């Protein structure tokens, strides 16, 4: 689709067999979800952006499907405000920013 | 143009008739710039972030210019950790995003 700005770029996820809200986010490099289970081995990892860092788990080749668009990779798991598609997965499901 | 997202979407801006490097940043509903000096009254924000909360000054209608398109519009000046165009200036330059 074509997504305006005008208001928050949200859309639904499916990950770890879940449905989840999500924010497009072109800011963020990394891909961070509210606390959930995920498969697979995780190493912890330090985020940070306005406000600070926050500590997360960081689970590698995880699928996801967003807006109905599945890709594969890494996924943060943590004590996020909001759920945010990062970078890393946008460019897998096509994503660019048009002006 | 078209900015694809395989590295981080910076921009050259123009603010104060100076060149800064911005992030366009479709995650943020508000631009946020480093410390400067900008003229004009200024009200007080806090801004959320992955860390947590900063606080701002707010500046309005504020002249700025995104990658060469025109915008005039609220600027945010504050600890941010990166200058980040977000969704006010976005939709001023037309930008979508698009998959
Ligand atoms: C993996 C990450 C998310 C870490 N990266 C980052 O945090 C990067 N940023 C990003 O990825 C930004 O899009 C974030 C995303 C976000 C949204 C809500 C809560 C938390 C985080 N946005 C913000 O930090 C603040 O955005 C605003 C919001 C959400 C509301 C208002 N009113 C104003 C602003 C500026 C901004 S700083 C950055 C390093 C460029």
């Amino acid at each position: 689709p074509q997504i305006t700005l005008w208001k928050r770029p949200l859309v639904t996820i499916k990950i770890g067999g879940q449905l989840k809200e999500a924010l497009l986010d072109t800011g963020a490099d990394d891909t961070v979800i509210e606390e959930m289970s995920l498969p697979g081995r995780w190493k912890p990892k330090m985020i940070g952006g306005i406000g600070g860092f926050i500590k997360v788990r960081q689970y590698d080749q995880i699928i996801i499907e967003i807006a109905g668009h599945k890709a594969i990779g890494t996924v943060l798991v943590g004590p996020t405000p909001v759920n945010i598609i990062g970078r890393n997965l946008l460019t897998q499901i096509g994503a660019t920013l048009n002006f």
